[PDB]
């Protein structure tokens, strides 16, 4: 309780630590990986699992040298045939290799502890990628101080860290296995076609379901894709790029 | 080439048999058993799969009884255990288990023909229900007589047949394996409540595949469902239903 003493106790925690911070990209794991590099020889490994675009790690990697966090980015050959056909506990089986990488590196580098910027917000919520990385013990320092939300962006603002905008998973979008590279680009280039020729700017997905297109989309987003040439457009393009059928999932997003 | 001489064709082909028809309902299937009744010993024959709803059914018994067309109805236990788990093949295997039924009734009453209300028009689409039913020694006299759409349509008029709205089959509806009463009843009440509370006049249709429910539609139709309000009162009926997930098919038909 009060953002001075968590700022002051996770300072104090990082002295004379060899540190491995478990670094995306994302607000959270950006803050944790800045305040980190100012404290402690720090490292950020960021994992290319070949669930994040290029530019999403090309993001990561200019935030991290625009705010000179040393970072190294390890590309794995993740997406095999035992670990393409897995479906359920994929977000378990993606965060439990890169715990076993993260491991490795410290291990390698001679390091003491290596964190993530699991926030205690995040503990409220079902997370099967922190279930399998609290198993190969990652410390969660900001879950640990009680970090909010909020807390994370007032920090950051104070840190002059911009916020980026929430680039996900794309692993997400496939709803029936295998997760393929090839059925990951066609979600992609289905979400870029909508949102840059509609412009929906807010919550957009196209989940990838035995070849079926099921666009997601927000509620006040709706109006824009209502008139029959832009669902001709929609139906017909993603249909060129691969589909089977494309369909409109009818909840939209509150 | 000639109404006439189509309709003479036929009745010279009636005259001193026993006939017994395939009898549904339809146009088709009904002017090939009034024409037999007025020149023959005829029995409409129609065979209860369960992929006509009740309404249909008596629609067809109230048809023949109108048109003083001996009428006898039979329901059987189709939707088994074998047979429910078909779905590539079942409209051969409905077509097939129906004319194993005419010929055992046409056996059984020692009359000389099957015939149904195969029109010419028919032999120019893929139709295994057909592909079943003239493996069977079933003859279409409409088809050997060249008989177009509008001559049945024609010929109906002239001889006081009301045309009928086209009730079509509900397996059509089942995408997934297997084709089940409850699986049915599901795509059934929510045709029948886009249809009444939306007004839905033309085209609809709500499939199932692995209880998700697939709307597709006509093109002038669309408006009547574009407001967001109809498409959560949609979405919420249909899940209350029995479906897991409500998309609308985003190819609407010409
Ligand atoms: S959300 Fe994506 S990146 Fe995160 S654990 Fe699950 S599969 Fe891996
Ligand atoms: S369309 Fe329906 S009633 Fe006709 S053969 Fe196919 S399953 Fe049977
Ligand atoms: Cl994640
Ligand atoms: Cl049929």
């Amino acid at each position: 309780k009060g953002l001075l003493e968590k700022y002051n106790s996770l300072l104090e925690f990082f002295k004379n630590k060899k540190v491995i911070v478990a670094y995306s990209g994302g607000v959270d794991s950006t803050l944790i990986s800045k305040i980190a590099s100012d404290n402690a020889q720090t490292l950020a490994v960021t994992i290319d699992n070949g669930f994040f675009s290029e530019n999403v790690i090309k993001k990561a990697e200019n935030r991290a040298k625009k705010y000179n966090i040393p970072q190294k980015t390890i590309k794995i050959d993740y997406l095999n045939e035992i670990t393409s056909k897995d479906l359920e506990n994929r977000c378990y089986n993606c965060k439990k290799r890169i715990a076993e990488e993260l491991k490795r590196i410290k291990n390698e580098l001679n390091y003491d502890i290596i964190v993530d910027g699991t926030i205690y917000d995040d503990i409220f919520e079902d997370r099967p990628g922190i279930k399998a990385f609290n198993e190969s013990n990652i410390i969660s320092p900001l879950s640990n101080l009680k970090f909010s939300k909020n807390d994370v962006f007032e920090l950051s603002n104070y840190l002059k860290i911009d916020i980026p905008k929430k680039d996900t998973c794309m692993a997400t979008r496939i709803l029936s296995a295998p997760i393929s590279k090839e059925n990951m680009a066609k979600s992609n280039l289905a979400e870029e076609f909508i949102k840059l020729n509609f412009h929906i700017e807010s919550y957009l997905r196209v989940r990838y379901l035995e070849n079926i297109a099921i666009i997601e989309l927000t509620k006040n987003e709706s109006e824009k894709i209502f008139d029959n040439d832009s669902i001709e457009r929609i139906n017909t393009e993603l249909k060129k790029i691969g589909f089977e059928k494309v369909v409109l999932d009818l909840n939209f997003k509150g």
